């Protein structure tokens, strides 16, 4: 069975995990609270100072600590935002560019992209069917069986979960606050204790 590893909420929240942002990977429009647990998308000239480590198109960051084994969870508040993208990726993803956000490309995500409009990014896109929109998002992998599932906090249910993967080399935590959306999407994520 896909899901015989999977724990419920509960269980996936015994392997939580500290994470925290990695400024220096950050899409360069992207602010950072001084503790390292909020991001959120700035203008256009507030801008970090460039590198090649950074993401140059896609509104990105990743997490630390990466992890090449084990059970690890963290959860995220997503609250009343209308976008964003939530999960892990392998540390050796390209930065620069455009690329489709897939398993085969070493992202495990699910993307919030309006009101209402949640889909796992499997090709092609699988839509969640979420009655109760999550405010607090948990993530949990699980390497050694290869899955990485998705739990809506709120409604204290399993979301998705992605399974038979192929994980090789170490994995790390993705986020991204999407974009303004005029005003209605501005607030941060923030990555948060277990309640």
């Amino acid at each position: 069975g896909e899901m015989f590893n999977v724990p419920e909420l509960i269980g996936a929240q015994a392997h939580a995990v500290n994470v925290i942002l990695d400024a220096e990977t950050a899409y360069p429009n992207l602010i950072f609270s001084d503790d390292l647990k909020s991001v959120r998308l700035g203008n256009k000239w507030e801008r970090l100072p460039d590198g090649p480590q950074r993401f140059d198109s896609c509104i990105i960051v990743l997490g630390s600590p990466s992890f090449l084994s084990g059970r690890h969870y963290w959860e995220v508040e997503v609250g009343d935002k209308t976008a964003w993208i939530l999960g892990a990726c392998k540390t050796s993803i390209s930065r620069k560019g455009n690329m489709t956000l897939s398993p085969e490309n070493g992202y495990w995500v699910v993307i919030m992209m309006k009101e209402n409009e949640y889909q796992a990014s499997s090709v092609p896109p699988t839509r969640l069917l979420i009655k109760e929109p999550p405010k607090r998002v948990g993530i949990f992998v699980d390497y050694r069986v290869g899955s990485i599932s998705f739990y809506n906090v709120t409604a204290r249910s399993h979301i998705y979960t992605f399974a038979s993967c192929s994980f090789s080399g170490p994995l790390q935590p993705i986020f991204s606050p999407g974009t303004r959306d005029g005003g209605k999407n501005t607030a941060p994520l923030t990555i948060c204790p277990v309640g």
